[PDB]
């Protein structure tokens, strides 16, 4: 990295460089090595996320625990598998490792993002008809994007997120989003079937119930995809639940907040949502607006008890990429 070169210089030349290859890893190491933190925003699962500046320009830092290690590979090899780039997920810029045993310092570097988490954002905020839309919209795109499997050259295997939630969401400055967080991610290749990975992972509340009451078959793939897009739809919930049509909005709450205590657990999710078979309550009122209705209308089928009943990433973004062409 020669003097005056910039992060967007970086950035460029490698997307615009032959394959969707990322940086070489000696530039990547430099990049981490060289940055200049400036201070701690936000912790979650594993590792405390950090904003950061290189050579002036600000970008995001996660560092992780030296024995939360198992994370910070998969991200990075994911993220390091042909073209996965894509404007509706969070942009990896580089991985680092410094340091040898018990304090072996894990990094992971990626674009800033004012707005911060869709999460923190729903929080001090109110969407209009309009953005209610590019949220979702795009967080679809995403899901659909990661899923998809391009095969071929550069092409992409299939990729299940394993732990999509409003924690995991970006909002760029334009309103829209990116999934991110790949910590859990599983691979699927299809010219050998296979899945490298193997639990009962991600955030309790945001299961699905295959997971919630152990029964999903992890041998067929389809079956996490269909527990992503029953996520992505408690992520719906949560975002419409904070639309304002007219001075009119509900205040931010997560999936299941008037059942379940705070920061559930398996078993009180299984009661609630296998057994009970319970979903986050769909604002009667919600009849208002053609666009607010049809969210409710995907949001019932992305809960189905049943994952082969659910919707598609695919499926949803049309109707989706639909309703942004009639509505707004
Ligand atoms: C490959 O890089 C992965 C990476 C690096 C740094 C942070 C994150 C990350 C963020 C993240 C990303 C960008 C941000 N920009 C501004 C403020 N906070 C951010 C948090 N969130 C919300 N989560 C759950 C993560 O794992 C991911």
């Amino acid at each position: 990295i020669s003097e005056g070169t910039t992060l967007k210089d970086l950035i460029y030349d490698m997307t615009t460089s032959g394959s969707g290859s990322g940086l070489p890893l000696l530039v990547q190491r430099t990049i981490a090595r060289t940055i200049v933190l400036q201070e701690s925003i936000g912790k979650g699962r594993f590792g405390e996320v950090w904003r950061g500046k290189w050579r002036g320009e600000e970008v995001a830092v996660k560092i992780f625990s030296s024995r939360e290690e198992r994370s910070w590979f998969r991200e990075a090899e994911i993220y390091q598998t042909v073209m996965l780039r894509h404007e509706n997920i969070l942009g990896f810029i580089a991985a680092d490792n410094k340091d040898n045993g018990t304090w072996t310092q894990l990094w992971l570097v990626s674009d800033y993002h004012e707005h911060g988490s869709l999460f923190d954002y729903l929080n001090r905020y109110t969407v209009t008809v309009e953005g209610m839309i590019k949220l979702a919209l795009s967080t679809a795109s995403g899901l659909a994007h990661l899923h998809m499997e391009i095969v071929g050259t550069q092409g992409k295997p299939a990729i299940a997120h394993r732990d999509l939630k409003s924690k995991n969401i970006l909002v760029k400055k334009n309103g829209t989003c990116c999934i991110a967080d790949l910590g859990l991610a599983v691979r699927h290749d299809s010219a050998t079937d296979t899945i490298d990975i193997n639990h009962r992972v991600g955030t309790k509340r945001y299961m699905a119930p295959e997971v919630l009451d152990d029964s999903i078959n992890m041998k067929h793939f389809e079956s996490f995809k269909r527990a992503d897009i029953y996520a992505m739809g408690l992520v719906f919930w949560e975002i419409a639940r904070r639309c304002s049509i007219g001075g009119i909005h509900e205040d931010y709450q997560l999936p299941y907040y008037d059942l379940v205590p705070s920061d559930p657990s398996v078993e009180e999710m299984r009661k609630v949502v296998c057994e009970q078979k319970l979903r986050p309550n769909i604002p009667n009122r919600w009849q208002s607006c053609e666009a607010l209705r049809v969210m409710a209308k995907i949001m019932r089928e992305c809960w189905y008890a049943n994952g082969a009943a659910r919707l598609t990433a695919l499926r949803i973004k049309k109707t989706l990429s639909q309703l942004s062409q009639q509505e707004g």
